[PDB]
């Protein structure tokens, strides 16, 4: 359990940052689909890490309770920071502040310093 | 931080903890288990608090479980409702009450 | 089987009607349990039906679409009419449409 | 009771208005599933985005009357149900979509 809760907290980080937007989503909740229907409304594009279709999403979802105080879907990661749930992004949505969210962390990843 | 130390000592606070929403199916099946079996326990309701959401983010990072019911026996973390339930079918759930009791 | 469907529509209509505020549901549903913390809030008493408890569950939402013209949770009837769904309850609430219903369940 | 009738007339009718019609929602992965699947497979598909349509509502509602599925993605070929995302992924698993496909390309419209 030890080697391996370090492996599946290694591999929640390494999903949480591998594309600008990233869901952690179960396919049947709703809660999920409206954040997904928030980011399709603003235009993002994001990745959907949905954790039922995955034989180690237990895992994957208890590594992200433990490191971000999150353990319920969805788990919203926005240029590799922690957003929220549903909740969080309806209102990020209903203050005009998803947009800037997306607009500033692309601006940090393009043409990154090598250095 | 606060809600960790508060959320700790709270679930150290009697011989069994279920930290709990009143709307939750799967606690009430907890509750109702636990009171069958003819166990005192302590609950504490995360929706009637002001500090809830910081407690159940307290309890994710300390336990890794994200969702209510979350359950202690003997100021130790059993699980949630599944935990508990299939625990109790199995026979292993009345020997850690009547320890801790 | 067009009979395990009319028996689900069968069943579906009798728990529709069982309670003056019925709540087709399923128990880990967020949605589900905004709409029933909601109810409990303005005082309302409610039966909740579970259909992921059910062995006929995915019945009885085909039953409930056919029926309703709803499939999803929750699904809430009062005084045995189908009112609809998380959103219909909260908006009805918030034009206070809510209470009057719940009221009438009861007079 | 009128506005009910003719919701599911509309429904009806874009059901059977190509050889494949995808009852859809933009945001929706199992939509998004569903013609990835079919554009794979060389389907000749119609998307009816429901969130799209000011009666998107009224229209899903008639799809659930009629079809007895509440959820999107609603799935026809050849002007027959049958069903979501799962329902083609099984039928594409099985080897049965690309013949059901070539049935209803048998001609232009569905008859
Ligand atoms: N307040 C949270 C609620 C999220 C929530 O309740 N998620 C439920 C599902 S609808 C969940 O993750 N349950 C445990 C699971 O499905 O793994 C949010 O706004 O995102
Ligand atoms: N498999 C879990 C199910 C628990 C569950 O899904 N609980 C819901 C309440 S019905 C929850 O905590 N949802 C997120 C929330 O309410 O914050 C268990 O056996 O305890
Ligand atoms: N707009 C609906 C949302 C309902 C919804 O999306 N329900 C989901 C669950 S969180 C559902 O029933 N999915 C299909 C199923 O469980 O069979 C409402 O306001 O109630
Ligand atoms: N098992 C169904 C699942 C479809 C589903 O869950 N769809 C969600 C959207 S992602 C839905 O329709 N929710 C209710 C709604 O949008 O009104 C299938 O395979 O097609
Ligand atoms: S499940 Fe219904 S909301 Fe998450």
């Amino acid at each position: 359990s030890k080697q391996e809760l370090d492996a599946a907290l290694k591999k929640a980080k390494e999903l949480a940052s591998s594309a600008p937007v990233v869901v952690f989503s179960k396919t049947y909740c709703g809660y999920c689909n409206r954040v997904k229907q928030l980011l399709t409304q603003v235009g993002a594009s994001y990745k959907v890490v949905e954790l039922d279709e995955l034989s180690d999403g237990s895992q994957l979802q208890s590594a992200l309770a433990h490191w971000t105080g999150r353990g319920t879907v969805p788990n919203v990661f926005i240029g590799g920071k922690q957003i929220g749930g549903c909740d969080t992004v309806v209102e990020k949505h209903q203050r005009n502040e998803l947009l800037p969210l997306l607009q500033d962390a692309a601006a940090t990843a393009k043409t990154s310093a090598q250095l």
